[PDB]
């Protein structure tokens, strides 16, 4: 199966040099960007630039517009990068111009050839103002249409869940780590020898057309551990508004320390079927954690929603119209 991680913009990147050091494997990883400085930071193999010509490699000015211009200017390079691939997924940080911009143009560049087009999408933190959440919410509305499932992620539910950070840095790691491990944790069981292999054509099942999605992790240790991590997982969504016992489809990976059978698998699958919605079809995987023990965490990526509204903070978001 070919799957590629590609990042867009500087945070989108920044989540993918991450999964490249957490030792993703079996995907291929790219970054683009406007800004030709920040690419070169980075320790992604495939470093690739957009918008010459609009932005002169100095990045897009937080203008969502210009982000949009660079990946029409160079439409020709992301086909190039797309060819041969089965499933992407498109990492971006909404909020700034390139991320917000070029993320919707590459997702249906993807779409429209045929790709399973999966999009990683953060919200901003409630620290970065008001009109950076307005210009993701408004990017946020385009990457959709763009999309078969749009995974999207609010920063301040990743802090409210998360040790106490004293630099902006720290809670950004905070956010490339729970971004990492919800991408992982899908390819993993794909294209990787896992403990429950998945096949990619029941991904594609799940996700296809799914819209709007929801992650929600839990770890569990201990002989409760099947009850407890999936009590954490369904109670933690990363995003507010929308519960995840209401979604049709789920794709649920468990990650596994070496010393814990595969039957852990039906303990958890029956609890998770118990609390969330009766009709769901979902499809689960397994995998192994390194360096645990006596550990599970159960990770859910629901989908196929009934409405596709989230909150954010006080505010419920609708969009204009849903294909
Ligand atoms: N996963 C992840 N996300 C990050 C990271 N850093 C940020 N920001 C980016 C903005 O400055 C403060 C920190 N972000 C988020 O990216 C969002 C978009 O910023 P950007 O990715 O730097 O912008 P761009 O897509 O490069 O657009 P530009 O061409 O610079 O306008 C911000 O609102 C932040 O929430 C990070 O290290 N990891
Ligand atoms: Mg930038």
């Amino acid at each position: 199966c070919k799957i590629k991680v590609i990042g867009v913009g500087g945070g989108g990147s920044n989540a993918v040099n991450r999964m490249y050091e957490d030792g993703i494997e079996g995907v291929e990883l790219y970054a683009i960007n406007t800004d030709v400085q920040h690419l070169s930071t980075l320790k992604v193999p495939n470093k690739i630039q957009i918008g010459e010509k609009v932005t002169r490699g100095l990045g897009a000015g937080a203008k969502p517009e210009v982000g949009e211009e660079a990946a029409l200017e160079d439409i020709d390079k992301i086909k190039e990068i797309l060819r041969d691939t089965d499933m992407v997924f498109i990492s971006a940080g909404l909020g700034g111009g390139t991320g917000t911009g070029a993320a919707p143009v590459i997702a249906k560049t993807a779409k429209e050839m045929g790709i399973l087009t999966v999009a990683v999408a953060t919200l901003p933190f409630r620290f970065e103002g008001p009109r950076k959440m307005e210009k993701a919410l408004k990017g946020l509305e385009k990457l959709k249409e763009s999309s078969d499932a749009y995974i999207v992620i609010h920063n301040d539910k990743i802090k409210e869940l998360s040790n106490r950070t004293l630099t902006i840095k720290d809670a950004f790691k905070e956010v490339d780590s729970v971004l990492s491990k919800a991408v992982r944790g899908i390819t993993s069981i794909v294209v990787t020898p896992a403990v429950i292999n998945v096949d990619f054509a029941d991904v594609r099942t799940t996700l296809e057309e799914g819209g709007l999605s929801i992650i929600g992790m839990g770890e569990g240790r201990g002989d409760e551990k099947a009850d407890i991590a999936v009590e954490k997982a369904v109670t933690s969504p990363l995003l507010e508004g929308n519960t995840i016992e209401g979604a049709r489809r789920l794709l649920v990976t468990i990650w596994t320390s070496e010393d814990i059978p595969y039957d852990i698998v039906d303990e958890v699958m029956e609890r998770i079927h118990s609390k969330v919605h009766p009709e769901a079809e979902i499809i689960f995987g397994a995998v192994l954690e390194p360096q645990e023990q006596d550990f599970i965490r159960v990770a859910i990526v629901a989908t196929d929603f009934p409405e596709e509204k989230f909150q954010v903070g006080e505010k419920e978001v609708k969009f204009k119209v849903i294909k």
